[PDB]
């Protein structure tokens, strides 16, 4: 009785070949995961917008179909039957139980005739065409994805609302289609293998937006919350009478053009279909409105103007015409809203011998104004002499007479003309039209039509007091927000019924298919949601449905907002509050201090971008292709390509400047040392390796393979079909190119090797002039003095320090098995790809292909479309250039930071905290990376602290003594003096001490002996 | 160099390197490929038929497998109305048409204005309606000599009453009595009921607005699917592997044609890429499938020392590998780099500092006098005499003064938009 | 009530504001941790394990930092403490911040002008879609709807470009503040 | 309006772009706050005395 379709029912929307692409289309489709009906081995079923039919048979039981509205001999019906494939359209008289050949009793006049293990069919009825798609598939409705192929389209031209099946041990299925948006997938050969229904789930919306069948872990913003209108409302005023069509269009005698007549129309219903059986009009034209909307509107200030003119002057009743009538007799405004109606009247206004009752004005000093009447009779002066009444040789009577005989040419026959003028949709209206009102519905999202103004929303009682002459109310955005009911005279407020933000949290489609939904404008503590569930967690960022709350605090995995994150653990999604870190405390007192006794050597890595990719654009090739017509039309925009190219050229030179100012700091190239003996420090993992096609070190090589990216691409290389998949020469067939960097990677490695040789052999002397040599251990002793430790501490722990450094530098190359550098590459590729993709937009034209537009239209009609395309494509290029400039500025900031860091961390020892690592900086080594630089920072970190009692000063014999370096400490019994960063106690004597007090004022003084 | 001068809009150029247009190629010849058809379309059967149908039961027939050479109508048929919608009248001779239908009927003179996409009225409402997206042509002519009889011809009828408006291309041939007063109307007539169909009375001595007119409507589709009704154009031979101008079943363009390996389904004729441009076509005679490729490709740059120094330049072709004919001109010396092929400069073996950057480590300069290309030098080559018991210590010093320059401000501007846009 | 809020006038037209990931309480927690560390440990905690040291001795270290002997501090401890307490009192007295208010004002103004630009015609016969569709049929209505679409698209594009430029400025300021925290709070600066 | 919604699809590659830019800004803000305030991962108590 009921089953579930999963992904069944899909057809090729067009007849155009595609391959290796994902395409998005809108059409009438069977919704994914819908309920179909099950019929076993007939009834009459509706045919709403199209039907999906399927039959699982084994002995050819299903035989055909009959379609129609009523299946009797009062209407036409369509019969399709096998028995010979027979298709007929007749006025059949059918049976209650038709089976197969006693299918019908009669067959009246026909207008169409063509006698000539899972079977799927799709039927549609559009513009008089009955379209059928079909497919067969060898094997309780099965599962899978198959696409139906176009079978036939028949021009029957009938109205269909019901259909029935013809049967001669089987089943069949019936589902209905709705307008939807689908994302289909074509394969290498052009077959449709997958599809996504966008309006099914929030995950489906995300997939359709990304244009992909997979989604990576994260949180995505989807459409706002949408609500459908339940029903429809009509509210016109109450009017009974019919407008006076007979008095206007059937009058006995019309007026003259120079004294045209005007009358007002009010309090009536405009049902003009009553004119169909009596009046034929040779002219009927309307200006401010469409003729097919007249039955749905209401009109405000209706006037009808009538007169009589001759046949070939009717062309002068239009807004912007010149001529005798338009000049001296009757003129229309340029902003005229209304209709002009004219019809021939040679039977009424013509008399034998000549009718002389209709006059017009032939002479006048100046042109009339719109809707101005002139009924004067004063003689006309045409010679600049007095014209006091007498006539002749200078003076004429202004008015002339039409002479209408029945046997004239059609151009000299009388015509009756009416002009209707009115206003729309601004003020109260009393001439409505033949629509029927319904009940007023409040507090629901409905479709409404108030005095011709149509819309959607919720209606609520209001408290605004309109003045009697006002009917509508506008907001600050110029949209209607208040209305007055035309029958009860109450005033209603109109509110939109779509509101609220929505987000979807997913752990990744390759991991799981379950998601959580955050409703950002809902307080579940609730019905403004797509679906409720077992678990519903309320946060201060919204209401989360689909995740389980927990009470423990982790670090963040997916940020949700307001201190809450989410993650994936039988397996579910959990929501928690992020933890800030560990809970610690310090044992503070006024006579206690802690001093380190040991230390560790640490090496850390830091990565910085320095450059991005340089591009150029040929605007004529991107906008026009190779059309000479488009190339000639583009010259009226010539000052817009040079500008874009200037901006891009600036960026391109800036990149080389960035690289120069980061890496070419030393103009002297130092050779690598011939003997590598530096107090037991091993540098082999960062010095150049000469046994490779380049001079890159081991770590540099590990770095260059961790980023996936200059080359010569020839015309013959991707000539043919190979251009349809390369994605690089698809870019450059449209004028987009990539320029190489000025410095090669080998040269950059050469610069870095010179830097390393200088810093390992000379210390920091080469960064200030002539490079002076010094043994490495003495350099390290100097760097220890730099951070406040004595140099004897280094000389007594040389083996330990060297071993620690070697192990720490091994750990880095162990770990190397860089998303900041990959992000730049990904962005630069994506921008160009979307630039190429935006060439399939119409921009308001009738097609996005120049050749199609020029194959069907001629010059004048083709310019109108080519100009729209040109504007759209210029906008695309301008957007790309602006985004490129902003990204270039950011990269410049990063490059300046890298240059400062190279100048202060590598060519010297830094005292700024947390600038060259974490700990006390000793020295730094640079390595080159793709489009960036990597810094290895070596720092000193104290460890293994111990507690001591301390005093600020020591009193010997009434005098105050101060350490002069370090602190006084006591181990419980004895008092020593030591240094801050390393425990090394000594005897408190007169050389490591100074006296500048009297021992009477220092707080916390403790007396001992020196 | 002339392109650079025109772009800069100046008669002089400063020393440097400039990007010019991509490498363009002209089409050599032209190609026309229509299907092979012999017959002429049935113009006499449609436009010369003895008797047409009524407007309420309009007639529709299919047209296929013929050539549309309408100049044969000039000798005998004059038309008072001929209007086309989705195409220009002057392009009909070069096109092919897909699904051609002709619909014929007879109406009165002043109703011909109602056969258009968005009209209202008796005929447009109850008898015959066109879509808003109609692609086709409408033809009408006066026929007072054939359909008028003395005393009145009463063979043509129309529908005057109906409950609701027709849908586009819908026919209604019913005869049921019409209820106009909301009371039962079981067959009897009077005061509430009318027979829906009315009859034209055509006498020869009527006004032109009450004379009979014969109307034909042609509907077709263009440039999407296979087509069997073509215009009177003559095909030529098929040319491959050259940049040519082509016209395949009305679709015109430029490019190179190559043999393909795609398999179109029988109901397909063209193929598209992601950019929505045609990439593959099926020959309408041999039924083979060809790929269409643009014949314009490759970037070009010009290196100049300055027009006030010399008029000679070098050209870099960025997508060529001379190790070679995709160039404007060859020369005595051609140098191959990894940035492209340079023509017009002499390679040297010694390394200077950079003067004009070219890319990938190569610069250029002006040297009897010529342009030379070399690899830039990174600096001098030094060494440090390192040992485990040696050190160097300065014995003197120098005092040096150096300059550094930084911008702090730029110029402030304002705009009067009304004055810039509208003048006065 | 929607005709005066000015906030759900924004969001009846599709414009929404997203909350910050860190709450103000969590930020205050971080700052309190920084203060506790700097007062109890000096600048040791900013380089690893936090070592305790009496506060007066820490200020003696900081005096040695600026070139003055540490006995000068120990002989003027009460005067120095009184001066510091009076100075902090003056600081809190003065407080009775336009740089921070400017950002809020700019963002609000941008969103409000975006809402206001919906009453432009852009060359059509009206700025209301419902009015256009109540009087014209499909073919005659596309011509106006397209003009409205183009106008509103370029409005949104302008808003987004201005937002990007402002974001770059804010990033520069945030980097400066991070450096200041690292170099002035976790250590003593010589610049 | 369903009519406007169906007409807008000829400009479909211009909304995703705006939203990508705005999303980049939105993540940048949280990054700014982290890199300014979350410098120490150890939380120290206010002194008891
Ligand atoms: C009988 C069906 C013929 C139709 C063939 C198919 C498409 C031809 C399309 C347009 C040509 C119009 C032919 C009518 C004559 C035009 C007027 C003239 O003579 O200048
Ligand atoms: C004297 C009554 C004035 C008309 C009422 C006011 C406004 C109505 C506007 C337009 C509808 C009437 C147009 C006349 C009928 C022509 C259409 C037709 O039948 O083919
Ligand atoms: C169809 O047949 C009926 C019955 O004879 C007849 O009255 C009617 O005129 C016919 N109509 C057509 C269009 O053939
Ligand atoms: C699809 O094309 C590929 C080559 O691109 C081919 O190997 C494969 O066999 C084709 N699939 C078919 C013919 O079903
Ligand atoms: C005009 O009046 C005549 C006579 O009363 C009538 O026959 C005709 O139908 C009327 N026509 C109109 C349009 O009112
Ligand atoms: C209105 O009157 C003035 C003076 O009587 C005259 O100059 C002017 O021409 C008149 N306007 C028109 C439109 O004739
Ligand atoms: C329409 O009828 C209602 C009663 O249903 C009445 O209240 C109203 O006054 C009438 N119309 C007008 C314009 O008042
Ligand atoms: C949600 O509703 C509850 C119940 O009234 C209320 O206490 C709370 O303040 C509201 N807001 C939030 C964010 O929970
Ligand atoms: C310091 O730590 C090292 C380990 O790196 C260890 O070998 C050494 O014994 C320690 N020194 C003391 C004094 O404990
Ligand atoms: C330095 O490290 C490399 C890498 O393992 C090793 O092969 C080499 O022997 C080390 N140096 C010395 C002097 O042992
Ligand atoms: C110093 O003493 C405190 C408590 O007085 C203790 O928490 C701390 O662990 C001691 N230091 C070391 C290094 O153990
Ligand atoms: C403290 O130092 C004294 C003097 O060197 C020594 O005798 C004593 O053993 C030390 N005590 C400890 C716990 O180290
Ligand atoms: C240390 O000072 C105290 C306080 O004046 C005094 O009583 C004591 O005798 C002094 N110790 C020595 C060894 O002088
Ligand atoms: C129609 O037929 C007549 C007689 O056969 C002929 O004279 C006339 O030219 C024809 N008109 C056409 C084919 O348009
Ligand atoms: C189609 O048929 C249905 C039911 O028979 C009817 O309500 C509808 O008006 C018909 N359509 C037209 C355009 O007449
Ligand atoms: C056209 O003629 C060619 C031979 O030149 C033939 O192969 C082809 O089949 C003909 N047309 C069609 C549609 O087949
Ligand atoms: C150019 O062609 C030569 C000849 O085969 C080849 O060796 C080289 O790799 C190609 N590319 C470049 C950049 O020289
Ligand atoms: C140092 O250089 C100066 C020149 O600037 C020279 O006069 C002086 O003699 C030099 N000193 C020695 C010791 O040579």
């Amino acid at each position: 009785a009921y089953t579930n379709s999963f992904t069944r029912g899909v057809y090729y929307p067009d007849k155009v070949f595609r391959s290796s692409v994902l395409h998005s289309t809108q059409d009438l489709f069977l919704p994914f995961f819908s309920n179909v009906t099950w019929f076993h081995a007939n009834p009459v079923l509706p045919f709403n917008d199209g039907v999906y039919f399927a039959s699982t048979e084994k002995s050819n039981i299903i035989r055909g179909w009959i379609f129609g509205t009523t299946l009797d001999s009062k209407t036409q019906s369509l019969l399709i039957v096998n028995n010979n494939v027979v298709i007929k359209v007749c006025e059949f008289q059918f049976c209650n139980d038709p089976f197969l050949f006693r299918v019908y009793s009669s067959a009246n006049n026909c207008t169409f005739e063509y006698v000539s293990n899972l079977r799927e069919f799709v039927f549609k009825n559009i513009d008089g065409y009955f379209k059928i798609y079909s497919k067969h598939t060898p094997i309780d409705l099965p599962q899978g994805f198959s696409a139906l192929e176009p079978l036939v389209d028949l021009p029957i031209g009938i109205n269909i609302t019901r259909f029935q099946t013809l049967l001669a041990a089987a089943a069949y299925y019936v589902g209905y289609l709705q307008p939807r948006t689908f994302l289909l997938k074509y394969n290498e050969n052009g077959t449709i293998t997958d599809a996504v229904d966008c309006a099914l789930d929030p995950l489906s919306e995300t997939k359709c937006t990304l244009k992909s069948f997979t989604v990576e872990k994260g949180i995505y913003q989807t459409s706002n919350f949408r609500v459908q209108p339940t029903e429809s409302i009509v509210r016109f005023p109450n009017i009974t009478n019919l407008c006076p069509f007979g008095e206007v269009f059937n009058a006995t005698r019309f007026a003259s053009v120079y004294a045209w007549n005007r009358k007002r129309i009010s309090n009536c219903v405009a049902d003009y279909s009553v004119l169909y059986n009596s009046a034929s009009f040779s002219t009927f034209k309307c200006y401010g409105v469409s003729p097919t909307k007249l039955n749905d509107l209401c009109f405000t200030n209706v006037y009808a103007d009538s007169f009589v003119i001759r046949g070939d002057e009717v062309r002068q009743i239009a807004p912007g015409q010149t001529g005798k009538i338009a000049d001296y007799n009757y003129k229309l405004p340029d902003d005229f809203t209304g209709c002009v109606i004219a019809w021939n009247s040679n039977n009424l206004d013509s008399k034998v011998g000549g009718n002389y009752n209709y006059l017009y004005r032939l002479f006048r000093k100046s042109n009339l104004k719109p809707f101005e009447r002139d009924i004067s009779t004063e003689i006309y002066q045409a010679g600049s002499t007095p014209c006091n009444g007498v006539e002749g040789f200078n003076c004429y009577f202004p008015l002339q007479s039409y002479g209408f005989q029945p046997t004239n040419g059609v151009g000299y026959q009388p015509y009756r003309v009416v002009v209707l003028s009115f206003e729309l949709l601004h003020a109260p209206a009393t001439v409505c039209g033949p629509k029927k009102s319904t009940n007023l519905v409040k507090n629901k999202c409905v479709n409404f039509n108030f005095n011709g103004l149509t819309g959607t929303g919720v209606l609520t009682e209001s408290n605004k007091k309109f003045l009697p002459f006002q009917q509508f109310g506008r907001d600050i955005a110029d949209t209607t927000d208040a209305v007055r009911d035309p029958q009860t005279l109450e005033i209603l407020d109109i509110t939109p019924c779509s509101f609220g933000g929505v987000s979807v949290i997913t752990p990744g489609t390759n991991t799981s298919n379950q998601v959580a939904v955050l409703y950002q404008d809902v307080n579940c503590t609730t019905w403004r949601v797509y679906s409720t569930g077992s678990n519903v967690f309320q946060t201060r960022a919204g209401c989360l449905i689909g995740a389980e709350h927990v009470n423990n605090s982790y670090e963040c995995d997916i940020p949700i907002g307001a201190g809450i994150c989410a993650s994936y653990q039988s397996q579910s999604i959990i929501a928690y509050t992020m933890s800030l870190g560990a809970e610690n405390s310090v044992a503070y007192s006024n006579n206690s201090i802690a001093i380190p006794t040991n230390f560790t050597i640490s090496v850390t890595t830091e990565i910085l971008p320095v450059s991005m990719t340089k591009t150029s654009v040929d605007c004529t090739m991107y906008i026009c292709g190779d059309s000479t017509e488009c190339s000639n039309l583009l010259l009226q925009y010539g000052s817009f390509c040079t500008q874009l190219n200037r901006a891009l050229t600036g960026i391109a030179v800036e990149q080389d400047k960035n690289t120069q100012e980061v890496f070419a700091q030393v103009k002297q190239i130092y050779k690598t040392p011939p003997i590598k003996d530096f107090g037991g420090f091993n540098f082999s993992q960062i010095l150049p390796d000469p046994s490779k096609p380049s001079k890159r070190s081991f770590i540099e090589d590990l770095l260059f393979n961790k980023v996936t990216l200059g080359f010569i691409k020839q015309y013959g290389d991707c000539l043919g079909d190979i251009a349809a998949r390369d994605l690089i020469c698809a870019q450059k067939f449209n004028g987009l190119t990539v320029l190489p960097p000025l410095l090669t990677d080998e040269m950059i490695a050469q610069y870095t090797s010179a830097l390393l040789a200088g810093t390992i052999t000379s210390g920091w002397t080469f960064g200030a002039g002539a490079a002076l040599q010094i043994p490495f251990a003495m350099q390290m002793a100097y760097r220890f003095n730099g951070i406040g430790v004595t140099q004897n501490v280094l000389y007594e722990n040389q083996k330990l320090i060297a071993n620690q450094f070697n192990s720490a530098i091994g750990k880095i190359q162990d770990s190397l098995s860089l998303g900041k550098l990959q992000d730049v590459v990904n962005q630069n590729a994506q921008a160009l790809n979307t630039l190429v993709k935006q060439l399939s937009s119409n921009f308001g034209a009738i097609s996005s292909v120049l050749n199609d537009i020029l194959s069907r239209l001629d010059k004048v009609e083709a310019e109108v479309q080519i100009d729209r395309l040109i504007t759209g494509r210029l906008q695309s290029l301008q957007t790309y250039v602006t985004q490129q400039l902003i990204r270039a500025a950011e990269i410049r900031a990063s490059a300046n930071l890298a240059a400062t860091k190279m100048s202060e961390c590598v060519l010297g020892q830094s005292k700024r905290v947390d600038f060259c690592g974490k700990g006390y900086h000793l020295m730094s080594f640079p390595q080159s990376a793709p489009h960036g630089v990597v810094f290895l920072h070596v720092t000193y970190v104290p460890a293994q602290e111990k507690n001591f009692t301390t005093a600020p000063a020591i009193c010997h014999d009434g005098k105050a003594h101060f350490p002069r370096e370090g602190v006084f400490v006591s181990n419980g019994t004895h008092w020593f003096v030591t240094q801050r960063n390393f425990y090394e106690p000594q005897i408190i004597t007169t050389d490591n001490t100074f006296v500048s007090g009297n021992c009477d004022v220092v707080i916390g003084i403790v007396n001992n002996t020196v």
